[PDB]
């Protein structure tokens, strides 16, 4: 079971974070820029001498309060996972400044980002193997209690061997948002699984745009009709059910993550299958 960070003196962190030895990191470059301060790629020694890529994230200087609390509330939600497909906290720095975090590194990025840089490049038994990986990493959190919110490809990063893990543990990602969702903020892992089709279309599509540049009220309004993201080019119709399948309109008929892993897991023993292919398009009932 997930407990959420919230009266605690100051950390919570310490609960779920080790504290690091900042003799023990070291910097290599800066690799993207957060809400808080820079994110850099790095080396750490861990206490059995073995060295690691990792990614560290600083607090900025001259930091709010509040600032620090949002910073570090994200480690103390990460690190109560421990999952191949959900982010590895290494650990915290916070008796000196800069305050950091430390996960392990994901050579190839944001997922999103990274698929548009290879369109069409890969195999669909490779897309399968990331989006398993994906479904995976939310079966863990949703049996820990902890609904995400946030899932979306630009959420998840992507290792050098193409693993891919759940990351952003932190109103409102509107076109990867169910519609109940939208409508009274009923959040559940079934919301999370909405969210889920929606990242399988983003996987599947190589990192387009959910509902391309459509107005969020265009959005809204067309999922409430029934109207559903197309089929990606060539994609399986295995995988375009399970888009469908994951959008019901009734949360109590989307599957569970359990289910969507075991989906996968077939497609992936049984090849063969993802050899049957498949504006919005309606679908009501
Ligand atoms: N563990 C990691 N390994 C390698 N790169 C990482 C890692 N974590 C973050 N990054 C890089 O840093 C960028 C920004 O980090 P991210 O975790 O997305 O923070 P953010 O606050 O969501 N900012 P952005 O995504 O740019 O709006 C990502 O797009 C990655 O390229
Ligand atoms: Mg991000």
């Amino acid at each position: 079971t997930y407990v959420d960070p919230h009266e605690d003196p100051t950390q919570t962190v310490h609960e779920f974070a080790k504290e690091l030895d900042a003799t023990n990191i070291s910097i290599d470059k800066v690799v993207g820029a957060g809400e808080f301060g820079e994110v850099c790629s790095g080396r750490l020694k861990l206490p059995s001498k073995k060295e690691i890529s990792v990614a560290i994230k600083t607090l900025k200087v001259g930091y709010t309060e509040k600032q620090r609390r949002d910073f570090l509330g994200e480690a103390s939600i990460m690190g109560q996972f421990d999952h191949p497909n959900i982010i590895r906290l290494e650990g915290v720095v916070t008796k000196s400044k800069p305050v950091m975090i430390v996960t392990e590194y994901m050579e190839n990025g944001s997922l999103d980002s990274f698929l548009r840089k290879h369109d069409a490049q890969f195999t669909v038994i490779q897309l399968v193997g990331m989006l398993r990986g994906i479904a995976s990493g939310m079966k863990y959190l949703s049996d820990m209690g902890y609904v995400h919110r946030d899932l979306a490809a630009r959420n998840i990063l992507i290792n050098s061997n193409l693993v891919c893990k759940v990351s952003d543990f932190g109103k409102i990602p509107i076109r990867w948002t169910s519609p109940e969702a939208i409508a009274y903020r009923k959040f559940t892992s079934a919301s999370d699984v909405w969210s889920y089709g929606i990242v399988l279309w983003e996987v599947m599509s190589y990192g387009e745009r959910p509902y391309w540049e459509m107005s969020n009220q265009d959005v809204i309004k067309a999922v409430d009709e029934g109207y559903r993201l197309p089929p990606p080019m060539d994609c399986p119709a295995a995988l375009y059910q399970l888009m469908l399948d994951c959008w019901q309109k009734d949360r109590n008929n989307r599957p569970k993550f359990e289910q969507i892993v075991s989906i996968l897991d077939k497609l992936i023993r049984n090849p063969g299958s993802l050899k049957i292919i498949t504006n919005l398009l309606l679908d009501q009932s």
